[PDB]
C-alpha cells in the first residue's frame, strides 16, 4: 500500500526500511528540520531511495492547520500513516486523510503511560511488565482503539536504553511491519482502550529529572535509571550539577570497604566514592551504587574516580 511516514529518529528509520522491503509504496517522509548539522536519519533514507522528504517546521500556527504544508501532505496520496516517533502536532486533517488513518507506535502498555516519555515512567515507576502497542490515531493522546500489543518484562537493572535496545526497538519496528500486514487484509481490529489502568505522565527533560533524595533507595534507583541515558537524573554535588548513570541496588556485607566520604545537599546521608562506583543511600538507609557520573557538557566519569 501507498504508505507516509511521519516522524523521525532511527527507530523510524528502519520502520521506513522494514516496510519498504515489504513492498509497500513510501509516497513521502515527513520529518523535522535539520539540526542544523545533523539531518534526521529518516530524511537521509529517504532522499537515498528518490522518496520525497518533507521537514515542516510546523503543521499548524495559531489554532489551524497550514495550509501549504496541508497541501503538499495531501498531493502524495498515501493510502496509510504510519507514525514512528512523531514529535510534531500532527493535524487531524492529516490524520484522517488517508484510507486506513493513522497508526502510531508507543513504547508502553496502553492505557497505562500515555505521553510522550511513556519508556522513562515505565522504569521511574517501577514497572515488572513493559511493552508496545500499535493503535489508531485518534484526537486524543494516545488514546486510540489497540490494534496490537506486545510485552516484555522489566529488568531490575534495566535503564531506558537497555530496555529499548533489547526489546521495545527491534520488536516495534517487526510490530509496526505486522500491523501494516494486518492492514492490508482488512484484518486489522479496534479495540477501544480499557478504562482501567489509564494514565497519563509529563514530558522527562532534563529540568525535571532532578533528583529527589527523600524516598527510598529502590525509589532512587529507579529514578535513576528511568532517566538514563535521557535525560539523565541528577543533582546538585559541590555547587555543579552531576548527572548518574548505571545504576544498581545494593546489599550487604562487611568486611570490604573503605569508600571516600562525599556530601550531596540533601540526601539523607553522604554518599561514598568506592572502587566500584559511588554509593548512594535512601532514606531507608539502603544503598545504591551508580558506575558512571557525568558533569555539565559531560564526559562520563567513573563515579569511583569522582576525587581523582
Amino acid at each position: 500500500m501507498k504508505i507516509a511516514v511521519i516522524g523521525q529518529s532511527l527507530f523510524g528509520q528502519e520502520v521506513y526500511k522494514e516496510l519498504k522491503n515489504e513492498g509497500h509504496m513510501i509516497v513521502g517522509v515527513f520529518t523535522i528540520p535539520d539540526k542544523d548539522g545533523k539531518v534526521d536519519p529518516l530524511a537521509i533514507e529517504a532522499e537515498k531511495d528518490g522518496v520525497p522528504v518533507f521537514k515542516f517546521p510546523r503543521w499548524r500556527l495559531k489554532g489551524k492547520a497550514i495550509t501549504e504544508v496541508v497541501d503538499q501532505y495531501k498531493a502524495v496520496g498515501a493510502e496509510l500513516n504510519v507514525l514512528p516517533f512523531c514529535s510534531q502536532f500532527i493535524p487531524m486533517e492529516v490524520i484522517d486523510h488517508p484510507k486506513h488513518g493513522s497508526i502510531i507506535y508507543h513504547p508502553s502498555l496502553l492505557p497505562r503511560h500515555r505521553g510522550a516519555s511513556a519508556i522513562n515512567w515505565t522504569l521511574i515507576h517501577g514497572d515488572k511488565k513493559g511493552g508496545f502497542t500499535v493503535f489508531w490515531a485518534d484526537d486524543g493522546l494516545d488514546t486510540g482503539p489497540i490494534l496490537l500489543q506486545r510485552e516484555c518484562d522489566v529488568e531490575p537493572n534495566d535503564n531506558v536504553n537497555s530496555i529499548y535496545k533489547r526489546f521495545l526497538f527491534p520488536e516495534g519496528v517487526k510490530g509496526m511491519v505486522e500491523a501494516v500486514r494486518l492492514i492490508a487484509t482488512g484484518k486489522a481490529p479496534r479495540i477501544k482502550q480499557p478504562e482501567e489502568g489509564a494514565t497519563y505522565e509529563c514530558i522527562q527533560k532534563k529540568e525535571n529529572s532532578k533528583i529527589d533524595w527523600n524516598q527510598p533507595a529502590e525509589a532512587i534507583h529507579n529514578w535513576i535509571r528511568g532517566n538514563d541515558r535521557v535525560p539523565g537524573a541528577w543533582a546538585e554535588i559541590d555547587g555543579k550539577s552531576v548527572s548518574f548513570y548505571g545504576s544498581t541496588l545494593l546489599e550487604n556485607d562487611h568486611f570490604s570497604s573503605n569508600g571516600q566520604p562525599l556530601e550531596i545537599p540533601g540526601a539523607s546521608r553522604a554518599a561514598l566514592v568506592t572502587k566500584n562506583g559511588l554509593v548512594l543511600f535512601g532514606n531507608d538507609g539502603k544503598m545504591l551504587l551508580v558506575k558512571n557520573l557525568q558533569f555539565e557538557d559531560g564526559k562520563m566519569i567513573p563515579g569511583s574516580q569522582y576525587f581523582k
